[PDB]
């Protein structure tokens, strides 16, 4: 799409995180740039976004609950990025890290 | 410096990860760009680095051991970025996340619920 990368696409709940969106089309530095975070079962949230450069937008992600959140970025009534970013809690990530670090396929003495 | 942001600056050991560097000065598109990862007790690893745009470089980070790694970005004999990135393991991050809880009763209630 037009959004090359949304770094990071995963956000930890409660942690102040800055999301960076690199764009392929040079952004118009004359229009207004804002972001919209839409959770699953919650009203949308309108965050002001900073234009770091002709291809880079930054936004301080809001403290939302766990689950998936849709991220839109309007560069002046024009959607320059439409993607989904996921929120997660500390316990969720600890459980995923244990499920990853406790895998007998990671041992594999011969791996065959 | 010339590196506005280097994201991510932390890399999980097993997970293949792409690092993005935003530069303050225009990049020459027609010049070969590479990266140099210097670990603490290991020889440096050189990687092909893609110039994504006039201000953005991307590089696939190599699978290194945990600790701090120095990242140098060369735009053809020209150092455009010099920063440090940290490698971490699964258990290290588990400990870091546990260190963020309020009190042990919280973690116990969340574990036994």
């Amino acid at each position: 799409s037009n959004a090359m990368v949304v770094q990071p696409d995963r956000i930890r709940c409660g942690a102040e995180t800055t999301v960076y969106v690199i764009v392929r089309c040079k952004l118009d530095d004359r229009v207004a740039t804002e972001a919209e975070f839409s959770p699953e079962d919650s009203p949308s949230v309108r965050m002001e976004a900073k234009v770091e450069n002709e291809y880079t937008i930054s936004v301080k992600a809001p403290n939302l609950s766990s689950g998936n959140v849709s991220l839109k970025i309007y560069s002046g009534d024009l959607v320059v990025c439409e993607t989904v970013i996921s929120y997660y809690t500390d316990m969720e990530e600890i459980g995923n890290l244990l499920s990853n670090a406790a895998n007998p396929v990671e041992f594999m003495c011969q791996a065959f």
